[PDB]
């Protein structure tokens, strides 16, 4: 009798298991198993229900902040990567290097590495088990960055030999499960790493099988094909819970769903029609109709996980149908249909939400039409106008995701053409280097106000992430877009 193999029915798969390129709603549930970070979040600290904020040692046994721009890490000794190579400071230095991650040479290998990274200087290797991470300018975000999904540790020699692309198809990490196979757009299979330095894996094997249609995914749990299924909606809860051997398990996660624009298109170069579309979205009626009250509507680009830079005083985002109609008229919009691209229901409630917004927009005089696209076939940028997206809020600080995504160095401005006000970009630079205080707090509030004025994206809500599982598979969700199995997976 060997350990049970775990069968997962998932909404989607990443195109690469290179851990930075796998950042998405579907990559972390896999790369969290293959790799470790220096510091890890313990969502279950002191009995919490999967939402604790505590950081604990992981690949680093201890660490110390030296000054405003450096942190020294002492590494756990005798940790082995899946191919046997011992983890050393040289691997950590390479993970956070100019070459691999944030320098100009990393642009083709990890396209978002520089824009999502801090203003890093080269790491300093002090000895085989001691490494210092540094920024060129002050950064009080080194610790939260190192605990995050940007900071999974890769093996220097193996990664350099294969290159980022081939490493992404045959990954080697220090994590509790090791790579077996990756069939693009179909499945990922991992196996127990019984040499793991931490809590030993409890499943013999893990299979991530794509089941893009949620109804088929629910039928596969009912029939006994899957142990756990992902990305359901609250409308599936009553049916699943009627089965005595199945149950749903859900939690609000530190992510928001949104829609955004290709601002290289003429109709979206100016803010007026973006604002008109934002002002016509009735979020509470969408939360009632599609989420059974379980989703949460934030007061702007502002979330409690930001800690000292969360503002609980902020007003709700605006809803004004009559001001929206007047903006449609002033924009010169001529009635032509505007497309909105969606990858089916990769996002829970994506197509039901869009159908509701299409009617809301018809009532303001804007004609929007759904265009679907297949997994791994994202349209050419110049064929897209509106599209859905999401952002995981990956730091204990407001820096992420407004600055990495929407800042002067980010993709919304550089790729998608948002001509941000100069004041917004000046504030992004200030919050990057400032320590917490009134100046920094007020700068984030001004950035949030400009974001709502400009509408380069429209925040909808934080999703209630719904899984379903067999009652004999013990596993709790966490408040983030990943699955955790360390000390959180057992059978019987
Ligand atoms: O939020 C998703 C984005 O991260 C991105 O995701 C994938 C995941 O591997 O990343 C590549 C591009 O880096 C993309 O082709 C894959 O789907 O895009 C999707 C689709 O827009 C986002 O939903």
């Amino acid at each position: 009798q060997e350990r049970r193999a775990l069968r997962l029915g998932v909404n989607g798969l990443p195109n690469s298991l290179e851990p930075v390129n796998a950042i998405s709603n579907v990559g972390p549930r896999i790369v969290n198993q293959i790799f470790d970070t220096l510091i890890a979040r313990d969502f279950f600290a002191k009995g919490a229900p999967g939402n604790a904020i505590d950081l604990v040692p992981a690949l680093a046994e201890s660490w110390e902040r030296i000054d405003e721009k450096s942190v020294r890490f002492k590494l756990r000794q005798k940790v082995m990567f899946h191919d046997g190579v011992e983890l050393t400071a040289d691997d950590v230095a390479y993970t956070f290097s100019s070459e691999r991650l944030w320098g100009p040479e990393a642009i083709k290998k990890i396209p978002l590495g520089k824009s999502y990274s801090l203003d890093f200087d080269e790491p300093v290797v002090e000895d085989k088990y001691t490494v210092t991470l540094r920024t060129k300018t002050p950064s009080y975000l080194i610790e939260t960055f190192v605990a995050s999904w940007m900071s999974r540790i890769v093996p220097k020699e193996y990664y350099k030999k294969l290159g980022a692309v081939d490493f992404g198809n045959k990954p080697v990490g220090t994590g509790p499960y090791k790579f077996v196979e990756f069939v693009a757009g179909d499945r990922v299979v991992l196996e127990a790493n019984d040499a793991y330095w931490g809590p030993k894996p409890t499943a013999s094997k893990i299979t991530y099988q794509i089941v893009a249609e949620p109804a088929t995914r629910v039928a596969g749990l009912i029939s006994g094909e899957y142990d756990i299924i992902t990305t359901l909606t609250p409308d599936d809860i009553q049916l699943i819970n009627s089965y005595p051997d199945l149950e749903t398990r859900g939690t609000l996660i530190e992510n928001f769903h949104m829609f955004t624009f290709n601002m290289n298109q003429e109709v979206f170069k100016d803010k007026k029609l973006r604002r008109a579309l934002a002002l016509a979205v009735n979020r509470p009626i969408m939360v009632e109709a599609l989420w059974k009250k379980q989703a949460s509507i934030p007061a702007g680009f502002n979330f409690p996980n930001y800690g000292e830079t969360f503002d609980p005083k902020r007003k709700a985002m605006e809803y004004n149908v009559e001001e929206a109609k007047r903006l449609v008229k002033e924009s010169g919009y001529d009635g032509t249909p505007i497309t909105y691209h969606t990858m089916g229901n990769y996002y829970a409630n994506a197509m039901p939400a869009l159908m509701m917004m299409i009617e809301m927009w018809k009532q303001i005089g804007v004609n929007v039409v759904m265009k679907t696209y297949a997994p791994g076939s994202f349209p050419p940028d110049n064929q897209t106008w509106m599209r859905n997206w999401s952002n995981g809020q990956w730091m204990t600080d407001a820096y992420a995701t407004i600055v990495p995504e929407f800042g002067p160095n980010g993709q919304v401005q550089k790729r998608w053409g948002w001509k941000a006000p100069a004041e917004f970009n000046e504030l992004c630079q200030k919050v990057t280097v400032l320590p917490n205080g009134k100046e920094r707090f007020d700068a984030y509030n001004r950035m949030r106000d400009i974001f709502e004025e400009e509408a380069p994206a429209v925040i909808l809500y934080q999703p209630y992430d719904v899984y379903a599982a067999r009652k004999d598979v013990h596993w709790k969700p966490v408040s983030f877009e990943m699955m955790e199995f360390r000390n959180n997976l057992s059978f019987g």
